């Protein structure tokens, strides 16, 4: 590991050039735990291997989800690689409950109030002025460029939405510990090498507030060294195992807490291909996709015997029925089954304005759903999956993010040709 | 007139009960003008007159857009009657230039800054700490009950929608007079008999910023009194002027600058009902609507004179079509006028998705629209006058509030029945 110049240094973190890697730098923690703008500094023993841990399992999970993140690999216990980014000097809160400094701004406002949507906060650093907070129009006005990407309207409203939506996937994955993530604080950068705007710096036990079973009382983040009077070495010693608390459970926010299965049955083997592409599909949320042949016409007996193997073996499925012209492999399917199915029948313009209802207009009794696009009935199986997986969520709501920044992005583009 | 007690009176109105009149009161202007919470104080002649002829117009035009207001009538020179209000003690601003205090709470804005769309603020009533600003959240948790309506997340979002509301309307009716509307402030109280919260006050000479050509510098407003060093004898008759510039113009905002006409043409006097649908409809935007009976199949000759007619006395016109079956009425006329023709044939479940192709698939050349519902095309056509008459656009711009309001109280209502 060829290691090259300190290019910076902070109360936390040196940052250093990599000579073997171009627009790549190792981010090395610190045995040191800051609070406020004065005094409140110590050193704490191992700490440095805490926030590595934290942060490193933090940006696996944005990143496997599809949150663009400055995080390339864990390097040893105390370090981690990341590309190299230009960071914009903002702090970006977001909130589901009111707390903290939300409390001193907005006297009359209670310690609890809920914010739906979560609450964006922005706020300028400097030390000299404790982080004033800013609106979306200073920072407009303040004309920052950055690894020659100027931060405009649209940028700020990207980081807008991505704090957001960082937020709750974050809220999500603590939810099955029983721990209510209550707000956070992130920064983005400007990757020097791709000028895209991503998640940079860390995110550690400093960058939230974490209370097991909603109990402030029981706060595991570092508000519990804030809120000391006076720091003694009793005092950092309940600080530490706060950390360790956190530091033992993060790694389980990467697994997987409930099984997911599509079974997409086709009535013949011409529709394949479009079945190929409900696999691929699903492949894109981590779920497995299995393809059986059967025909409800030709074969009901072997449909119910198949049927039969995917709901005896305790793995949750979503059925997808795939049969062209008069579809009676969904509603058989739907009958027969407590199991959700779904009719994505192969329609094309000659004869599927004429196919589509017998996919839509079943006998009472029946709850077969339909979805046209192969693609979406991935989706939608998704979707029914996400209520119990964080993991798929977390895939579809960064995949919401991703398409919103997209559309900014093309509208960028052509409004630049309206001159 | 029977006047009663004197309710209250403050820095420039007394408030009277009405003996004859349950649930009225009249509000007195008297001839002071006073800015901040320190001694800028002063009696100015004529400014009662002025105060109340500005507020008299601008609650008349509100009103008669259909924006819900505090306003009865006029009530000689210097008074005017309006239904009791418990008064909400919020300022509610909306801005569409940064200028004000706007730039002392986010340094860095430069003035001339346009809020695309235009910035609302509340501003708690408080001299003592100079009208603090206070978010959302501080009006929810201060769990406000005035005549029995508790002010909670319904009532803010409602007084928000409107504030923005109002704003762009007076925006839109000084345009003609080419002077820019930069920002304004007004308050809101609930009706003590219908206990709708309803815009309330007064909006006068000192409620907004108003810039002729838009040049800060020819200020016609209270600001110019607010921007003196020291007031003088001079002084004020520079700002009595500027108010007295604002009085002579004021009354022309509810003066319409263009004319507006529907002209109907039906091929069958079996169509008549549909037509007096539209007809009515057009009624609600102040739009004169003409029916007439021509066939374009039977005689092509006499629609061609009769369009002929509209075309030649120089009044903008909107022709809608209404041709049962095979449309050929909207066609004809597409292509013989300049002016703007709508089809809105009278379908019925029958044969109409049949009969709809006849006024949407149409030759080259051919610019005529089509809109199924009778109210939809009037509103159309107001939508087409409103680019040229603010008193027909004031009309659409409350509409959407007032509907947008309707959907609030819908949903509150059916939420109660959720226990
Ligand atoms: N991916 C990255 N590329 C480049 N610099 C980065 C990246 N991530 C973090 N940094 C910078 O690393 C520096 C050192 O971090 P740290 O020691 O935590 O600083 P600090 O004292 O918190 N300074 P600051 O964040 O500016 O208030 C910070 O100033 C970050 O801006
Ligand atoms: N329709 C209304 N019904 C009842 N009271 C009203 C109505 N419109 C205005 N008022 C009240 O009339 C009072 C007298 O007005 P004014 O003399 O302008 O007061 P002020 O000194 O500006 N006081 P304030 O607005 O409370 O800061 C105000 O306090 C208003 O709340
Ligand atoms: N950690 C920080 C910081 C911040 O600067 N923290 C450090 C400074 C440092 O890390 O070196 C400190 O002084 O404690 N600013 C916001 N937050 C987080 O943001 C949310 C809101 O915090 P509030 O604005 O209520 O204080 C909560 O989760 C904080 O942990
Ligand atoms: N007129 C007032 C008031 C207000 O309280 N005015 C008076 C008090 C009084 O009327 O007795 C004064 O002290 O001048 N607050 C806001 N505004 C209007 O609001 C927009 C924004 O004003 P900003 O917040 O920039 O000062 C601009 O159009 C002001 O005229
Ligand atoms: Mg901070
Ligand atoms: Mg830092
Ligand atoms: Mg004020
Ligand atoms: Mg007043």
């Amino acid at each position: 590991l060829n290691i090259g110049k300190k290019l910076y240094e902070g109360k936390t973190k040196e940052v250093y050039e990599l000579l073997d890697s171009p627009g790549k730098v190792l981010l090395q923690s610190k045995d040191q735990i800051t609070a406020g703008n004065a005094a409140r500094k110590n050193h704490l023993e191992g700490k440095a291997a805490i926030s590595n841990k934290i942060t490193s399992c933090i940006f696996q999970l944005l990143q496997e989800a599809g949150i663009k993140t400055a995080f390339t690999r864990k390097c040893g216990e105390t370090a981690f690689i990341a590309p190299q980014c230009e960071m914009i000097p903002i702090e970006w809160v977001c909130r589901r409950i009111a707390t903290g400094s939300f409390l001193k701004r907005n006297p009359g406002v209670k310690e609890g109030y809920k914010f739906y949507p979560p609450k964006v906060e922005l706020f300028f650093k400097d030390d000299a002025n404790n982080d004033p907070q800013w609106s979306e129009e200073q920072l407009i006005a303040a004309k920052f460029c950055f690894a020659g990407l100027l931060i405009g309207q649209t940028e700020v409203d990207i980081m807008s939405h991505a704090t957001q939506a960082i937020f709750e996937i974050l809220e999500k994955s603590w939810l099955p510990q029983n721990c209510t993530l209550v707000d956070m604080k992130i920064e983005f950068g400007v990757d020097v090498t791709t000028k895209e705007i991503v998640l940079a710096d860390v995110i550690d036990n400093d960058s939230w507030r974490l209370w097991p079973s909603g109990d402030r009382s029981q706060q595991k983040d570092k508000q519990s060294y804030r809120d000391l009077k006076e720091v003694t070495p009793e005092g950092l010693q309940m600080v530490k195992k706060n950390f360790e608390w956190v530091a033992e459970r993060v790694e389980l926010l990467l697994k997987s807490e409930s099984q997911c299965r599509v079974v997409v049955l086709m009535g013949s083997t011409s529709d394949l291909g479009h079945c190929e592409k409900i696999k691929k599909a699903c492949g894109n949320f981590g779920i497995p996709c299995e393809l059986r042949v059967t025909s409800a016409h030709k074969g009901p007996d072997e449909t119910l015997r198949i049927k039969a193997e995917y709901e005896g073996d305790g793995i949750p499925t979503v059925f997808v029925a795939v049969a062209g012209r008069s579809n009676g492999l969904g509603p058989v399917m739907s009958g027969n089954t407590a199991y959700p199915v779904i009719s994505c029948p192969p329609l094309t313009p000659d004869w599927g304005v004429q196919d589509v209802w017998s996919s839509l207009r079943l006998p009472s009794g029946l709850g077969c759903s339909t979805v046209l696009s192969p693609e979406g009935s991935a989706q939608f199986a998704a979707q029914i999956f996400g209520l119990s997986n964080h993991l798929v969520w977390s895939k579809l709501r960064a995949s919401i993010l991703n398409t919103w920044i997209s559309l900014k992005q093309a509208d960028k583009k052509i409004r630049e040709c309206n001159l």
